[PDB]
RNA sequence: ACUCUGGUUUCUCUUCAGAUCGCAUAAAUCUUUCGCCUUUUACUAAAGAUUUCCGUGGAGAGGAACAACUCUGAGUCUUAACCCAAUUUUUUGAGGCCUUGCUUUGGCAAGGCUA
RNA sequence: AAGGUAAGUAU
């Protein structure tokens, strides 16, 4: 019993709609939306620590996002080989 | 050269963490010393004691993937051509006889005789 | 970031 990954277009659509809270269609359930918003600093911390390095053009990262698009987390720790990382930054 | 030994990867969970949990390094709270002082919320910078957070290790448990592929260790780790013996055993000249002591007798003990 | 709200009655 493991959660299968969703297509990247699913979260794209979820973010694209429900953008403004003024819509009254999804206002019925907001405790699930509001309760997951306190972890915004966690999303900030995970996002900035996975910032791409100057030698990298595009960095695809695993993403853990709320079912309503309330918050998105970068579920990845930037592990780097120390000699490789130091040599890359020296270059 | 024989036989048995039986993994690695990955995702969770539960606990234990001495150790540079971390060859890196944040914040909060409290109690003392200050610095600003005029009241909160911020602070100044040292010490002491906590808590949280970003991470970490070991062990245990439960799933998945490559489950079929081999390891290591142990087990006795198992074979013939031609060439060899003065220090321990298949080439090794080490034989016998007698004396006297002594043992209930057998024998034993020492010496002598060699070839 | 505050210690910088007049208290109102009408529409």
């Amino acid at each position: 019993a493991q959660k299968e990954d969703m297509p990247p277009e699913h979260v794209r659509k979820i973010i694209r709609d429900h953008g403004d809270m003024t819509n009254r269609k999804f206002r019925h359930d907001k405790r699930v939306y509001l309760g997951a918003l306190k972890y915004m600093p966690h999303a900030v911390l995970k996002l900035l620590e996975n910032m791409p390095m100057p030698w990298e053009q595009i960095r695809d990262v695993p993403v853990l996002y709320h079912i309503t698009g309330a918050i998105s987390f970068v579920n990845e720790i930037p592990w780097v080989i120390e000699p490789v990382y130091i040599s890359q930054w020296g270059s």
